[PDB]
């Protein structure tokens, strides 16, 4: 049945309703709507009743009328009722320790099975059917208002498919992707992406640098968990700081706070391991290891 | 359970409720008539209640009765209260294209899979679930009194099962069919379909013309698009016309209206080019390329 | 492994893989050997053209589109794909060519009314392409250049009378 | 959950409310137990209240309480208010066409899948989920009480698997399967089918007859067909016939009726074409063809 | 009538009990709110009335007393009954030595599960079809799978008498036992080993009795090729239902016969069982020596009639 015929059978009753307390009792509009109501709610409280056969005969029939169309409506009501954010493309094991250091923002995962929506859902991320190569799906998916996209997709012709979709519906959003093979790093980054992590070139070389000592599997693997004692952070240089103009040896900023300056970078390049000579400007950014109080006394030390 | 054996159990409550208020509380029948049904309805006003025990107990006992018949009554009283089509058998690629340039028409889709459901909806067709091969299954999507059946199944064995059904429905509609294999184009043609369209036979044969010059898939795949300058538009010569048994060089079509006539069918027959000395007919589809504004113009000059 | 089958010594590459993503991937791929290289590719959805092309494939042939186009113009009567699949076939009687403006012709900047091809070899001119574009059906002030391919249908003894009326 | 532990829950509350009444209202039992049920049944009528705000949490604590527990028992008492069998074994093409002609009596599919659930519903037969050759699976279908078992399994192990345990658990009924090998035949039969019909050893046998003329083939198929104008129809021989002790020559049935004698069985054995020397006895079956209408002819020409 | 509706609809009980929530108290601010400022009314009675108009029963000792009240009152009770119906329905849909506890559903653990009727049994299995056959059985089902620590803790591993492992293979059955020993190793682990080969596999992950079934059935459809008498008397002392029983008898602290050697001893002379075993710790000794001298704690492993066994616990007694 059109939902127009259910309303407009309850609509048909609330005026007869109203109408015929006007006309048999000699009630006002206000009180006759009220009482039918009154009654169809089924409580009574003692304000109006009917006081003529009439009155009576209206009222039982009413009553019938307006809670057998009430009902209808209502149930068909309770049955409709029943920073920026982040784009997940594709859903996987690298996707879903990502999604565990992203709790509080928005996060939207862009899925072709409809089987994980079980796990996006647990993990606290809206889930979005669709398939990530299309590009009527992307834009579904809110990828224009984001401020990253991650891709992770099946095989790494599908993320570069996935990556040529979103630099036409946004040419400024920041991509990063997961590069399955070497070979690929280099097209992967020139279709698009701005970041390109690869994790069988990790632990590739992370697994034939453990033979002899695994000193540097440990270090990757321990600055990287947030429940360590010492976080790999990263600070910038503001406007006006202290250290505008000197040198590194000469600003020597192990000594003085106690973190260790790893490397520094400049707009989209990384200089690890800086040299004497290297001229601290505005707008750095000091990728640094440090304890959390150790932290505080480099950012106060950087200041105005 | 019968209406009826739910309307007996009613009344016989509503009675019951009603005399006792008529002998046991000294109602007259209009109030009390009144009180019962309220009673049912749980309404409560605040006029009338028992004002003795025995009312008390006959009362709680006519509301429990009350509420589950006349629960059940109601909600089943409202639960049994309140040119031609084309059909295309198979849900693919080419038959989603199909489907773009068939708005204007109603589309029956007749295809087994049940996740192409938002699909279809999407695209403007009403969706048949069942089997195609089936007749059955076929009768349910009005084969019948179809204009046109279009059939693309997953393969060749099936696209003929499904020719074989539509013909065992009725011998008049018009099929048009899909061939996966050029080597079963002849076998779909015995089948029973009138058209049969072999996509890859015509772009394994346009990869081989577009090595040196790809003016060949340039001009099919223009010509097709109504999006295009020129359309191939099929103009039929109706009956008195001014060119019965006029050879083609004697009508010159190119020098007066300006289309390109690459073609000429009677019946079911096409001649590509056809020869200086072949006379024309009543009955004769013009197949030609020209603009719009050229075709209006051939029209009126064929004209009666 | 594209380097074992000879990409840089070939003429033409025909790329038609499983899906639409592997077919960008593989163009992508052919780019970085051969910048000039004549790459054909093989779209299957209908959106992903304007991906294929920019990726580097030279023509697109998207199937399923010329499929569906044909099927919905063959339901009142099917003379356009009897069109379509018939001057392909190399069996027919009617072939469709190309044949080349030589420099030095007799048709240098001779517009295509006075020049009447169709009254006087038989061929039915269908289009002039010039460089990386056809014109289909071109008007009647269009001046020919030394260097356009005219598209024509006729007979093959038709195009003999052709190649020698546009001959030097 | 049984019904009665609704009911206790039930119970609990409306003793419960009468009894708070009476200790914090000051109430009398008798119209304590009134208000409650009638405010646990919302009428609202406007008789008895709460008089103080611990009467007030109090009242509305119960109608939150008792109404959950009200509707629910009210659901329960409401749902509470309101020749022999055959048994098939296994669902496949066999037994699909001879449930077609097993119309209007009960049988039980016993099957192994789920999926078969729609289609054995739809053709007018009661499910039972189960593995047939499990003893206590074919048990719930009630075997012991049919007229016939009807075994058509995957393969000729499953079939005699479940043919051993109809033996044991009815030494009686008769048991009716069908062999897929010719091997399988005196197999079968040993482990106790009374009737063994191989479906590919027929039309093994009859694609190898119609190579040169196929009546072989349309006489089977056309006897069978309970829609043609012929039927192969058995009558038995009663007890004080007029054919008891004749033979067959001098009894001369085809001229005095109509119907073919292709031939009689006495017990579990079946003669075709009996000489002319054949005795009729008494209880003897008549194996025949006719037309309806010389059918009626033959039984009452073999009566008392 | 709502509630009939809600019987009715029972389909669309789909979202959070935390949604229901929220949304049935925006009303009930909204009511009480209303008759504290509109009508005038205490606290105390606000509430109580907002309470008693949701829920349709407008008992009249208060009531609205301006077109506004009217107005509001009309408002409140359209949209809270039907929340508070639904509140309702959810309520009710939530309202109405040790354990071992079994990981995997097999053939195996069937005929396991039939000897332990009087103990409480949890079955943790990843199949939503062997649903029907662990009820019958009379043991709890617990969806989940077995190789994951978080799906074993919802089995009660941590605090069970014994865990029963039997997966669909080998590697499965060692990543099962390896999840079991990260919650506690204190509990005792019985694993089924499919191959020969992975038996000191299993006993290296941390099971402590690892019961290969396809080594007793392959040795002993080799030893009943010419009498099949080996294969007659595995298969019927193992049976309760048999008139000879294997019992361990355990030798208490105190008894008479501590230091005393098996020939010293006499057991099958005095009592009528065999003593076909003598365990000490985790070792067993098939037949022991006629110098092995006994101790407490040793545990004796005999075969006898049930009219012998508690003649033999009233022999060894304190």
């Amino acid at each position: 049945v059109p939902a127009t015929r259910i309303l407009l059978l309850v609509l048909a009753v609330i005026i007869y309703g109203t109408a015929g307390f006007h006309f048999i009792e000699g009630e006002s509009w206000t009180v006759s709507l009220y009482w039918t109501f009154v009654t169809i709610a089924t409580v009574g409280y003692g304000d109006y009743s009917p006081s003529t056969p009439l009155g009576m005969y209206f009222t039982v029939t009413l009553i019938v009328l307006g809670i057998g169309t009430f009902a209808v409506a209502v149930e068909r009501l309770l049955e409709f009722l029943i920073s920026r954010h982040v784009v997940i493309c594709g859903w996987s094991e690298s996707t879903l320790e990502c999604l565990r250091e992203l709790r509080g923002s928005e996060v939207f995962v862009l899925a072709e099975d409809e089987n994980v929506r079980k796990k996006v859902l647990r993990s606290g991320a809206n889930f979005v059917h669709g398939d990530p190569t299309r590009v009527s799906d992307l834009e579904k998916a809110n990828v224009r208002g984001a401020r990253a996209v991650i891709v992770d997709l099946e095989s790494d012709s599908e993320t570069i498919h996935c990556i040529l979709g979103i630099r036409k519906i946004d040419e400024s959003v920041r991509i990063i992707a997961e590069a399955e093979r070497y070979e690929n790093i280099e097209q992967l980054r020139m279709a698009g992406a701005d970041q390109v992590i690869s994790p069988f070139v990790i632990s590739g070389r992370l697994m034939s640098r453990s033979i002899d000592d695994g000193y540097e599997a440990m270090f990757v693997q321990d600055v990287l968990a947030e429940e360590s004692t010492r976080r790999m952070v990263e600070v910038p240089i503001p406007e006006g700081s202290k250290l505008e103009g000197v040198s590194v040896l000469d600003a020597d900023i192990h000594d003085v706070t106690g973190v260790i300056i790893i490397g520094v970078g400049r707009g989209d390049e990384l200089i690890i391991d800086p040299p004497r000579d290297y001229s601290f400007r505005a707008g750095d950014i000091i990728l640094g290891i440090g304890k959390p109080e150790e932290i505080e006394r480099l950012k106060n030390y950087i200041s105005a």
